[PDB]
């Protein structure tokens, strides 16, 4: 859908991520909005403008929401739900000492529940990670830019061998067979629990990315987090199985979730 950059007021300054700049807004004089002004040359506009209807249509409480787009000019905008607390990733480093590990599993339902829901509607994220997740003035843990990787122009994101690739939080098939399914979502989001439950820490760190993809290719897997309990370390390394077809569904890691949910 369509917005009015009219109906736009820029008011703060995001940082900056894939596709270049991003700010703080408001829709209407009302609405907290994010805006992504999308450098020119970093995506394949033509391919995500042709086929951004059903990412506008994906709807859910634990996705941070595409509201719509500007197309009329350049550069483009995205304009996307705002949360104030910004990227899970610093928010678990910079509050690492006052989480209650209840509270680390609530960010996992959360998570689990946005995946449930793409999973449901045969949608793919693709870079599942807690960079990736946003966190809201409530702590609520949403999913965020789910399906944009494959509109990325950057070498060094798009091959498996870039920088920038995410290898840390991808399964075998895909390092060797760029073989992307909703089981390659699972492996991430089992990595992406670690990252909760060890408070933001690096997967694998100290390793680089080839050495990664070395190790996991032969069986390596990351260690229990001291905050997680055996239940919970069963759930995420059943993310982790080499075979994608043993892997679980997310409507399944979600039933496991909510089981331990319960006996605590
Ligand atoms: C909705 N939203 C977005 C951002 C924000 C800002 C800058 N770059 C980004 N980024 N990162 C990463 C990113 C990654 C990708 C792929 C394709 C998956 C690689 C695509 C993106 F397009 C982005 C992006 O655009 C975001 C994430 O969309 C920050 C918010 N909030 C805050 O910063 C609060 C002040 C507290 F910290 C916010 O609410």
């Amino acid at each position: 859908w369509e917005i009015d950059p009219k109906d736009l007021t820029f008011l703060k300054e995001l940082g900056t991520g894939q596709f270049g700049v991003v700010k703080y807004g408001k829709w209407r004089g009302q609405y907290d909005v994010a805006i992504k002004m999308i450098k020119e040359g970093s995506m394949s506009e033509d391919e995500f403008i042709e086929e951004a209807k059903v990412m506008m249509n994906l709807s859910h409480e634990k996705l941070v929401q595409l509201y719509g787009v500007c197309t009329k000019q350049r550069p483009i905008f995205i304009i996307t739900e705002y949360m104030a607390n910004g990227c899970l990733l610093n928010y678990l480093r910079e509050m690492r000492h006052r989480f209650q590990t209840q509270q680390l599993l609530e960010m996992c339902k959360d998570v689990c529940e946005a995946m449930e829901y793409l999973e449901s509607k045969q949608f793919l994220h693709r870079d599942l990670a807690a960079r990736n997740c946003l966190v809201n003035d409530q702590g609520v843990v949403k999913v965020s830019d789910f399906g944009l990787s494959r509109y990325v122009l950057d070498d060094e994101y798009t091959s498996s061998v870039g920088s920038k690739f995410p290898v840390r939080w991808s399964p075998p098939e895909v390092l060797m067979y760029s073989k992307f399914s909703s089981k390659s979502d699972i492996w991430a989001f089992g990595v992406l629990m670690w990252e909760i439950y060890s408070l933001g820490k690096m997967p694998y760190e100290r390793f680089t990315n080839s050495e990664t993809a070395e190790h996991i290719a032969q069986g390596l897997r990351l260690y229990r987090p001291h905050l997680a309990s055996e239940k919970v370390y069963t759930i995420m390394y059943s993310c982790w199985h080499e075979k994608a077809d043993e892997r679980p569904t997310f409507k399944i890691l979600l039933s496991n979730i909510l089981d331990v949910m319960d006996e605590n």
